[PDB]
């Protein structure tokens, strides 16, 4: 019989993937399911990015194989974006690697950085895909608990010094999926120093790096020692409404980037030059596009949380970043998975059960602000019609 | 200090990436004819480019798509395989999508081999077969492909004990680098062999459009082929879409399921615009491809005739692919010494056979990826060097 290696089905059950499947399966017809589960941007890519792709696709240079490591124009664009947005200086020739989206970036970084038997420090709650690369690398996982009281920042002192002896890699994610928590330059310097002291490679997942509402967002690479110990993964998916386009990059330590390049040389031949040109247009575009998108999300969050609170008494802290609301489940309901099933079956809305993000996600759900006002009001309206007590304590 | 994984320390550099780099440096210092990497010189056909351009305007593609790819492409893949090879493929269960064949090889290897498992790799063979086995932390047993056997493996010469442990075998016809072709009988033997020994069979069909006398046979035409394996098909050579990075696998549903369960966590599909472009390539009129094949055949006829006349370098015409596989001069020690020599002293690129395995040590591969007048200049550059093109084999 066909016998796949054991590790594949030893990865998390692709819950967003089981989510798209059950949803499509719910189709009188594709019933008006208000899907606030997956963080799938609802607004179109800015027309100037689309036009850069349309124009690029006519250039026959991009039809054949290109540079393995991506086009120098994109790497220079990424340098310029980082200087503009965060005042960081990046050497585009040695400190930049291209990826087919952030998911792909996390996987590759992990394979280049972790050996069997090493420990990887992973935040709980946190993005489930951190476990995927760790699993594929046959490495061990240690959870750093993220608690609300600490603004969902890790307490590095609370980690077993034995765990620390075997730790080779740590993941951090701010602005945070799923909690909406933000971090400033201060925490990044603290994190980088901890990483330096214990000789741990630091991967900062900056997928929502455009979306902090209560200050201009800080990059991990603004910290002292940041470029010595790690790398920052940046996705186009959220910043530019480009989730479909599958593009991302990492900036950081030239030695990490060299490992990435050596890996990717065997798996990829860069990526479609048309996509790279579109990426370049995104990065060089006027910051007003991204600022507008941040206002859209900030107003949807303001609207949703105020409406949930007024009408349902369902209290939610306003996130300071990302487009996610991290809501405690009312006491009327049982576990996160049972609550999420219930909402989908009875109202016809999708939220993501918090347990997906780790055991500290118990009794929470993640709600993504990826719909306009009417859809968000209707979500609350459909809940209100359930006639269950939703009030918080 | 920054310490990369042992996997990365164990990986040899990709020769094509090394040449890209050397060629670029040489060009900057001031003209190279590159017949190394199999990089099509002709642009992507217009109807494919236009399909992308128009699809890029569809905002449904701007957001996350189905993780396993759009059903419309999968359906196109099934229709294509029926029209071209008379093979029945279930578009819902027997098709997976990849970011290029190179990425498909990686994924397939990760999905079919545990660390420690044995893979049967042809020698000579496409360099990434070896790379993937390394990245999988697997062990390789060579299957020698000898000229006298038409560069087909002799399965009955493989130690039956290795077959108890062998989990995977790679085959590739039309063959890179040798140009050898395989028939339906060969494929029925391979499948039967794989079934007896419970070996997963991956057929690399990258040159499936380019067999000159006949349309090549698909592996999947064979009895029990879909029972033991899968076939990898690339858009790169068939459609001058190398820079686009698109490929698929067709085969048994369990192999495909494993691919899907892997890729869910690493590759969310690719941009729908690309998928539309692909679908247009496959539904496109077969005579565009037939035409392309004839161009390559005329280049091969021209080049082998000119090399014989002008250099005295006698080469067999390949049965398929756009590659010529040629013995190096009797005065040189190795294929790498010869390749480096040509680059330095003639300013032309050929690929050293040694990167395909030890059986390529006295050969170079030459790609017919320039027009006839450029092929002529390539010959005239070499002619000035007065090399001895005698055989020792
Ligand atoms: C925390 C985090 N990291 C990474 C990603 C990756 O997204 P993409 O692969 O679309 O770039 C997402 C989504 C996310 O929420
Ligand atoms: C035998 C073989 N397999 C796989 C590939 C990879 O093709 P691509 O990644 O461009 O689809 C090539 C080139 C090849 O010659």
């Amino acid at each position: 019989m066909e016998i796949t290696p054991s590790d594949v089905i030893k990865t998390l059950p692709r819950q967003e993937f089981s989510l798209v499947f059950q949803k499509v399966k719910e189709m009188k017809t594709g019933a008006h399911i208000i899907n606030l589960g997956q963080g799938n941007p609802d607004l179109p890519t800015p027309p100037h990015i689309v036009e850069a792709l349309r124009e690029a696709s006519l250039n026959p240079s991009f039809h054949g194989y290109g540079p393995f490591r991506g086009y120098p124009f994109l790497k220079e664009a990424i340098a310029a974006f980082y200087k503009r947005e965060y005042g960081v200086t990046i050497n585009p020739e040695t400190e930049v690697a291209l990826f087919g989206g952030g998911k792909a970036g996390l996987y590759v970084l992990t394979q280049c950085l972790l050996n069997p038997g090493d420990i990887a420090l992973v935040p709980n709650p946190g993005y489930p895909e951190y476990l995927s690369g760790i699993t594929m690398a046959r490495a061990e996982l240690y959870e750093m608990p993220l608690y609300e009281e600490n603004g969902y920042l890790p307490d590095f002192e609370k980690i077993d010094p034995a765990v620390l002896e075997k730790a080779k890699l740590m993941f951090l994610n701010y602005p945070n999926n799923p909690t909406g928590a933000v971090a400033d330059a201060a925490f990044y310097a603290k994190a980088a120093a901890f990483a330096k002291e214990h000789n741990i490679h630091l991967i900062h997942d900056f997928a929502y790096g455009a979306f902090e509402f209560d200050q201009k967002p800080a990059s991990f690479l603004e910290a002292e020692d940041a470029k010595t110990v790690g790398a920052e993964l940046y996705s186009f998916s959220k910043t530019f409404n480009m989730a479909g386009w599958r593009m991302a990059f990492a900036v950081g330590n030239e030695k990490i980037i060299q490992a990435v390049n050596e890996f990717q040389d065997h798996v990829f031949v860069g990526m479609f030059g048309g996509l790279q040109q579109a990426a370049s247009a995104a990065l060089s575009g006027d910051p007003e596009h991204t600022e507008s998108l941040k206002r859209i999300y900030k107003e949807r969050i303001d609207f949703f949380t105020a409406l949930c609170e007024k009408e349902l008494g369902w209290k939610m802290e306003k996130p300071k970043g990302t487009f996610y609301v991290w809501a405690e489940i009312p006491n009327t309901f049982e576990t996160s998975h049972q609550f999420s099933d219930y909402l989908l079956e009875h109202a016809h809305v999708v939220v993501t059960p918090g347990e997906i993000f780790g055991s500290n996600g118990k009794r929470h759900v993640r709600i993504s602000m990826v719909s306009k006002q009417e859809d968000l009001r209707e979500f609350v309206t459909r809940i209100q019609k359930l006639n269950l007590p939703f009030g918080s304590l």
